[PDB]
Order: structure tokens, then sequence, then C-alpha cells
């Protein structure tokens, strides 16, 4: 799978599990279609979004629902979402982890991209 | 003015200048309707987006153009944009600072809310 | 002052006020020596930690008190302080800020050097 | 090995590799002492700096050399280390990861404790 998201809890030091993640690619009307999602592991991981075949160039958006992570724990956050937008496999199929760093108030997002 | 974006760049050290920022409010029938729009000045600030009046409780989008940043550095990155999404409530009087820390392949948002 | 130090807190969404902050300038022997000192304003700045003529180049110190910070609060953090260690360079007029964001288990820094 | 160190660099989007990290133990007299060392590997991670039996109860000092790492690059940063200074294993043994994420002016890091 050539897409994986990675989210950890700054309160707690912990991954920040049961974390719903949904992907959307750009159509061809610029309208963002439903593309694929899921919700993060135990460790914080979510695996198996897509495929190889599946995963065309195009521009890709990740929400993270951190609000609906922070409520189903009893917090009233600041952000209704993490959203990262990029373009992806524009020069040929990579491999994306994306990854997360919450906060109530504040949160990070990096990208590791490889040539498999 | 209740809402101020702070945008800085972590590869220079420096402000984030003349950056695009775009903010939008959710229409009713959930489509991002535009409402302010700058771009950051030499202190890397945009101030003077809004009023209080005009700054009513709901959802918000600020749209950051950090792709184009990087370009007219000579940079190649990673993101089209970064998005900020937030309610803003009403709970006695309020400022919002919505901040920026930008690298090529990642970036963090901060919101800072005072009165 | 061409020092400031500016700290966040990522919980509450606010100024981190109230911080103890000392900064140390390393001597010929390689220990630490006191330089400056102070508590974060109601801003979450220290501004006036020392002076054009006392900030001579070499290896500096900050040193946030984070751990007195979250326990203040009620809550239970992973540091014991932050530090942040930096070479100050002449190369022409500087303004040197030391931005800090705190969360529990995490934080950032950044500096952001102007002219 | 219940100490881990991850290091990511933000301008590449990779793992930043060859870091050097020293570990620092305080002393009874207050002094800093050399526990462990270690570089990271091609995926970012140092493994296998200690021991459940020699990790105990301390103040700790992780020293991830930034400067090093970027000047290799062939480029000038600005801080001269990160130093990540915690408490460990006071109510029993844990295990540690802890994560940092470079960028010349800029660094965060995360602690992610669990209990085995
Ligand atoms: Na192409
Ligand atoms: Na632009
Ligand atoms: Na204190
Ligand atoms: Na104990």
């Amino acid at each position: 799978c050539p897409l994986m998201v990675k989210v950890l809890d700054a309160v707690r030091g912990s991954p920040a599990i049961n974390v719903a993640v949904h992907v959307f690619r750009k159509a061809a009307d610029d309208t963002w279609e439903p593309f694929a999602s899921g919700k993060t592991s135990e460790s914080g991981e979510l695996h198996g979004l897509t495929t190889e075949e599946e995963f065309v160039e195009g521009i890709y958006k990740v929400e993270i629902d951190t609000k609906s992570y922070w409520k189903a724990l009893g917090i009233s956050p600041f952000h209704e979402h993490a959203e990262v937008v990029f373009t992806a496999n524009d020069s040929g199929p990579r491999r994306y982890t994306i990854a997360a760093l919450l906060s109530p108030y504040s949160y990070s997002t990096t990208a590791v991209v490889t040539n498999p």
C-alpha cells in the first residue's frame, strides 16, 4: 500500500487511536471525490487505504478528523479537522506516509515520501 | 479586527513574506464562500481581514498558499496549500491568531485565542 | 534588545504566562554561565533580557521551565525543561526571537532572525 | 530496548540518516555522565542504545546532533543540537520513543511512552 497515515497525541505521549481519516481525490470537474477512508489502529497507524493500481496521479486530500477524536475523549478542541492536500505520483509511483501530531489547539503534519 | 494570520519560514528562520491567504466561511449549503483575503506583510502578518461585526459565529477556513511561496524561493514543496478549519465561538470577547510554521514537507499550525 | 523569547501553550491555545526562562552563555571552559533570566508576561513574551553591547558572538542556551508551567496547571508533563542552544553570529544587524510551542509530551522551537 | 530515537527531515520529506545521538544520565554529583550513543540508520531510527537492566530510573538527556547533520549536507543551520531532557522509569520500567522533526531554523520533538 502506497499511502499510510500515522497520528500521535501530544497530550498523552501516545498513538492517537481510533482517529477517522477520509481521503478524497480531485475529479476532472474540480470536485473532491471520495477515494478511501479508515481509522487509526492501536498503534496510531492506518494501513490498507489503497493499492498501487488504484492510487493514480492526482491531487489528494487527507482529512484527519481531529475534532471527533478530541470530542470522543471528552475534550473541546479548536480545529474541525486537519486537511493535508498534495499532488501524488506525478513523477511515477511513490510511497507516502502522512504523519500528524495532535494537540487541542495545534497540530503538525509531515510527509515522508519514498521511491520503491 | 478579531482575526490575524501569522506565517513563519522554518528553512530561513524568517517571516514568510508575500504569502497569499484566503479566508472562507461555510455557507448553509456546505460550500465555502469567499470571506476575506490578502498577502502577508514584511513581518509575516496579515492584519485587517475582518471586523467584529462581520466575523459572526460559524465555520471558517484559512487557506495559505504555501506552494507558491516555496516555488518563488526556488524550492520544491510537498503540499498544495495549508488549510486551517475551525469554528468561531462567541464566549465572551475573543481575538484569534492563526499561526503557521512552514517547511517544504511539513507545517504546523496553532491557534492563539485571547481576550 | 537583540534577544526575545516567546512561549505558547498548544493545549489551551494561549500565551504561556509566567514561565521561567534562563539564558546562559558558554564560557571558555565549556561551562554554562548565567547570562539573563525572567518570566514570560501575559502575552507569553520576555523582553529586555540583554543589550546589543552585552550580546556578543558566542554559544547561548535558553532554558524554558516547562515542567513547572504544566504542574501549575495541574497537568503531568514529560520534559524537565525545553533547551534551545545556538550560536549568535554578527553578520550585519540582527534580532533573534526564540519561539517555543508547548504540549505536555512535545514541544517545537523556531528561531526568527531579522534585520 | 526501552529507548529508541527517530529523526525526520522536514526539508526533504525523508528520514534523517546518519544523525549522531548522545545520551547522558544525571549522576549523584549533578553532572551529566555519558550513558550511550549511536547514529540513525537509513530509516532515521536508532535502536539498541541500552537494555532494560541498564536503563534505570534517572534524569536523561538525549542530544541530537542537528548542526553536524545539516553541516554534513552542506547547510548552515541555527541550532547547535536538540536536547531532550526527561525523568525516566520513575513509576517502573517504560519504553520511550523520542522523535524529532528537523528544519534548518526549527525543530520539534515528541515522546511516545508505553508500558510493556
Ligand atoms: Na508527470
Ligand atoms: Na501566491
Ligand atoms: Na517556574
Ligand atoms: Na518512583
